[PDB]
Protein backbone atom coordinates (compact mmCIF):
# COMPACT_ATOMS: atom_id res chain seq x y z
CA UNK A 1 0.00 0.00 0.00
CA UNK A 2 1.25 3.59 0.44
CA UNK A 3 2.88 4.75 -1.77
CA UNK A 4 5.24 1.28 -2.78
CA UNK A 5 5.56 -0.09 -5.79
CA UNK A 6 5.98 -3.38 -7.61
CA UNK A 7 8.12 -3.48 -10.23
CA UNK A 8 9.55 -6.39 -12.17
CA UNK A 9 13.60 -7.62 -11.85
CA UNK A 10 13.91 -4.59 -9.84
CA UNK A 11 12.43 -1.25 -8.40
CA UNK A 12 13.54 1.56 -10.05
CA UNK A 13 14.45 5.06 -8.61
CA UNK A 14 14.27 3.34 -5.20
CA UNK A 15 16.03 0.57 -3.15
CA UNK A 16 13.83 0.23 -0.63
CA UNK A 17 12.52 -2.98 -0.92
CA UNK A 18 9.59 -4.68 1.32
CA UNK A 19 8.98 -7.45 0.27
CA UNK A 20 8.43 -10.14 -3.03
CA UNK A 21 5.95 -8.48 -5.57
CA UNK A 22 5.34 -12.52 -6.12
CA UNK A 23 7.07 -13.87 -8.87
CA UNK A 24 10.20 -12.42 -10.32
CA UNK A 25 8.22 -8.92 -8.75
CA UNK A 26 9.90 -6.66 -6.29
CA UNK A 27 7.62 -4.23 -4.08
CA UNK A 28 9.38 -1.82 -2.75
CA UNK A 29 8.10 1.21 -0.09
CA UNK A 30 9.62 4.59 0.00
CA UNK A 31 9.35 4.54 3.64
CA UNK A 32 12.81 3.49 5.04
Amino acid sequence: GLLCYCRKGHCKRGGRVRGTCGIRFLYCCPRR
